[PDB]
């Protein structure tokens, strides 16, 4: 025992309100595990199992205890975004309509003016000592169900706004795991404050406004092997005030405002990811993000190919850069950048797009980065995945002049090696060490 | 419920034909999940559990539904290749003879002249909309049992031919997972057509003719953390017409024809793998494979040390290259190449082996690759793992001249930096930018 | 069946001695699986499940059979190190005191003068043929409970000494997996001899004297996605006489003697890890460790910030190097090194710290490594995680002269490119090819 199955718990009804059921199970664990030091233990925690099923959550789950594992048997993802943009008269012929797996349907109202925490299906919160530790979420689905009108006049299902969060961790935490999950149609998939030695590993986090956000501060954590797709006003991967973070082996696709965004992040590594955006400002190191390694990533920036998101932007223009750095002593090494754009969609009109921009800070080392830039003709089609795939396989283009590296006058004493020809590297040679990539 | 255990299903017998049992379970799921939009769901799918056991499959499983998870409790791998080459009179003294775990023994005949799909233990197929989604295969064993005579006069168990496939996905699919599996003694372990956002993660796929094949087209997928060993007429990792594929953190060992093979693959990353082959042509980018990052891989090419495969080749000679590129605007950065061969086994007689070959395309960037080449004396021994390990630890060699980079006249406007001395880099300096690695 | 739950086994008591229970289950599996070739199988193995719980182990588990899986439902980690250094009168106010999850408490005496194997909770041993294969340990907790006085006069809980091992594999093995575990308060977490195609993946291995040790020899293995923290007389990741090892995507934090230590390791890759130490000698390639790739790692060396470990060293001084190489033909490419030290704590007094040191061997290629060095004021605070995090986020420092690369006269014919200025690279230019990083 200490093993519970939500379909076998005698209180509540998991189809109607799985929140109530899980809170009831948590009360039972605490009632049984009252003593902290009996035969060298006494509070080992528990596992709560969700079989495949459609489970409505109407009461927020409060997780107050260490070593709690909540697990299911399916990440359950299907593209609600595609389905909600299929003409409605065709829905009866679709084999299915909704995500599945071990599915928690989040039916909470939007969070108040206090916060988003109130809109989270699972809230992890505990103050005092020690930090809550080794909570595990595994292999289930959290589904926000619908997005809602936002004043823009866009389809309500394409706004990425509903005030719902999948998992929200409010308190300092240690050794947490989020693995094998599916998150869909949430304004925020996963928000974790004050994380130590966290692992976010092998999840599918897509069609959420903002996917992964590490807030407050943190250390010694990792975000690995995820498939991630956000919305144009949110983050794919975000961290602030982290040290020693490792972000690797993620496949991040559209349509977040950015792929990776750091504020005040130090001594971290963003390496070996595949990153694909429809907008500039893919990787942002801001507010003294320093001594970070950004290595061997594949960056692709192109244009949205799917008609229902034509015109949808993140507000940033082509001078922003694909990689933007404000901070000291970073290392940008061995990245590939593909810039695949339509010259007459470049903004501002007639600008030369920038790839890497150093806006502030000193001592950045940028070496052995390959920039390929291409001028294609933009187009939109109605069939989502066909258009996406055709777009990736298309190479049928003219050449395009770009600025591979732009060092603003506010950044100096950088070293730029083999990351562009002299024309491609716009920088003051008197206060930065520049070696042009050899040419013919 | 929606949870099934194949040993607790009242129809069929999983020891005799687990195929029939699983198909029966799938019919039950469909019978119960008929309605697509009842209380915001209705087709959440299911989980089918295989306890550890030896289960014969005589009827192909047809997977027709989204959010189906099939799981077990052991990848169950043992080297049938070693065992089948042990003298038969010694078999009674072996502690065990066969793979184990949650084991599906594939007893289907070879596929007809239509196709290999008919020889697959699990076939995933569904047409219409939407694409089948979020099917999961986890932590079980698929065993082809024996290889069969192929006309070559080789031992029938060493042919890698039986017409059997582990898992075959014929239809466009989204968010699929194959994790923690074991595949053994199959002509094809895993063949997945038309994949979107697929994850093939942390499997053991070995002693199969061909291991992973991604066919038709695809996008935004990943192949990570696998242990992979194929056969000399097949692929280790293969993809065609994929965009945005990430292949990382795999340990690929002998004896596939290649370690990674791309046809028409674009905007992808093959980075941070350990790759070991007994033959040339380890990593092949062919048929306009363009804008790919190939970074920080460890390549080892040497000679087969195990006597029962002496003389077995993939048909390619030492001029082929360890890495061969036909395509535009790729990035080859920070790889290590160990070429450990016996000079008198080099073919054609008296050739200088090539390491990286650019056969066609423009704009490839090749930078900071270390090539170490060595002339050793070839040998074969009868004890498989002892010989393999001794061979890897052996450094007792003379020096060997190699061509680090060969740029054919059909490839031009490439950039080659610090990837060999001038002698080691055979290329037209007038139409490629070449910087020799500094020497003494 | 072949599925067992230790709380449902009729012999012994898993709370008192889970060792006896598991050994009893193993005898039952062998009694049932006597025949090796009945209908193409007969020894498929088994799965043993540990629900969340506190389980004392007083008898060593002997694992003698292939395809055994032992699994739980929680890695269960909490910092016993922090708790044992909290004043004792405050313990009654802590929410909990001990690790949890599916918890095996190791209550064996320390191993005799024969060996440490006798102190292991789980011993995997079998001689003869074939090698034991595809044993899996997953998602449970192994807890050494306490460290003991060691003659140093340190707190007994801070010695990292108790003679206990989590899992010890004594025999040649194939296709083993250790995944999702938690190890805490063990002198040795995981020791695996003679490993072939092993995967140590996604574990939490911390506050153990020595974490991962691969001994004897091995091949084609991988250590990926682990969180790892050892003690100052032990190893974080250690291997000897391995070929084809891949160590990637690990986040290794203090306070092991080293982060990665190789003896006699060849043709391997240590790439894309985040490594953090409080002492020199972070990555050691020793005793002819040759043809290894060390690429795109983030190294941080700084000072211990937590008062109860002030003064605790690994015995090595600042001339040792962060990366030390004794071996031929290695490749050191694209690493970031942050050296964050207090100039008056540098030892010996007045030394210039070294970052990469080549002590012996020929043909090493060192290219495009960024070294950032800083002089800060050392300090200690009592609040562990606050001090750790503040320390990582602190950049408030003066500049510090370092030797980026030191090539001893005993190492020659190396190539050093863009890994330091001429002053920073101390090497005989007549017998090594040196290119200084361009400067202003």
């Amino acid at each position: 025992n200490n093993r519970y199955d939500v379909t076998e718990w005698p209180a509540g009804n998991p189809a109607k309100d799985i929140g109530e059921v899980i809170n009831s199970i948590i009360a039972d664990i605490k009632a049984r595990q009252g003593a902290a030091d009996v035969d060298d233990g006494g509070k080992p925690g528990a596992v709560i199992y969700l079989p495949p099923g459609d489970y409505h959550l109407r009461t927020q789950v409060l997780i107050d205890i260490s070593f709690l594992r909540i697990e299911g048997s399916g990440h359950g993802f299907t593209s609600s975004s595609i389905r909600f943009n299929v003409p409605e008269e065709e829905w009866p012929d679709l084999h299915e309509l909704w995500p599945g797996g071990s599915r928690v349907i989040v039916d909470l109202p939007a969070g108040g003016a206090g916060d988003s925490a109130a809109g989270a299906a699972f809230l992890v919160a505990r103050e005092g000592s020690p930090r809550i530790s080794s909570v595990e979420f595994s292999n289930f689905c959290i589904d926000g169900l619908h997005f809602t009108a936002d004043g823009s006049g866009r389809h309500p299902e394409n706004t990425y706004a509903n005030g719902k969060t999948g998992i929200h961790v409010a308190s300092a935490n240690d050794s947490f795991r989020v693995t094998d999950m599916g998150f869909v149609y949430l304004e925020n998939a996963l928000t974790i404050h004050k994380a130590d030695a966290l692992s976010i590993h092998h999840n599918f986090i897509a069609e959420c406004g903002s996917c992964i956000e590490l807030r407050g501060w943190g250390q010694a954590s990792k975000i690995t092997d995820n498939l991630v797709g956000a919305g144009p006003r949110g983050h794919s991967i975000y961290a602030e005030n982290h040290g020693g973070l490792l972000v690797t082996a993620n496949n991040v696709f559209p349509r977040g405002a950015s792929s990776v965004h750091f504020k005040g992040v130090t001594r971290s590594s963003v390496t070996n990811n595949r990153l694909h955006a429809f907008y500039p400002g893919m990787v942002r190191l801001e507010e003294n993000s320093s001594e970070n390694l950004v290595a061997t990533n594949h960056f692709l920036r192109d244009h949205e190919p799917w008609t229902p998101f034509f015109g949808v932007d993140n507000g940033l223009d082509d001078l922003t850069g694909l990689l933007s750095i404000s901070g000291n002593n970073n290392s940008v090494i061995g990245n590939h950048f593909s810039e695949v754009v339509d010259a007459n969609e470049i903004r501002p009109e007639g600008a030369t797009p920038v790839i890497i921009r150093l806006t502030a800070g000193t001592g950045n080392f940028v070496s052995t980065n390959h920039v390929v830039a291409m001028d294609v003709d933009a187009a939109s089609s109605d069939s989502c995945f066909e258009a996406q795939v055709d777009a990736l396989l298309a190479t049928e283009a003219a050449d395009l002049a770009v600025t591979a590296v732009l060092v603003d006058p506010g950044s100096a004493r950088n070293t730029i090696l083999d990351s562009g020809s002299d024309t491609q590297v716009v920088a003051d040679r008197a206060v930065n060490a520049i070696r042009a990539t050899p040419t013919v």
